[PDB]
């Protein structure tokens, strides 16, 4: 129904800010310290947990909320930016990716 088509454009629409966010995360994986590239994929992390907190999807919400606590912390030099913090990174948003794939 016209409802289905909802859920079905709201979770395309996650899932081209998630490819956005692993595009910006190639980048980054080139030069760490680029704070540009951090800081667009805040922004994008924040456009999607908005949505996921309107849509009532709490799992992966907390996921987000969990990411957006790790590139803040890159963006106010709270730490290093590493390799290993970009895999953690990677591995919480194929968390998000998952979780997000039980919704269709």
């Amino acid at each position: 129904g016209s409802h289905q088509e909802y859920i079905k454009k709201v979770t395309d629409e996650l899932k081209e800010l998630i490819q956005n966010v692993n595009d910006d995360i190639k980048e980054v994986e080139k030069n760490p310290e680029d704070m540009e590239y951090w800081n667009k994929i805040y922004r994008l992390v924040h456009t999607m947990k908005e949505i996921t907190e309107t849509m009532g999807f709490s799992s992966v919400a907390k996921v987000l909320h969990t990411i957006m606590n790790l590139v803040d912390k890159m963006l106010n030099s709270e730490i290093k930016i590493t390799s290993d913090l970009i895999d953690k990174v990677k591995k919480k948003l194929d968390m998000v990716t998952r979780e997000l794939d039980k919704k269709v």
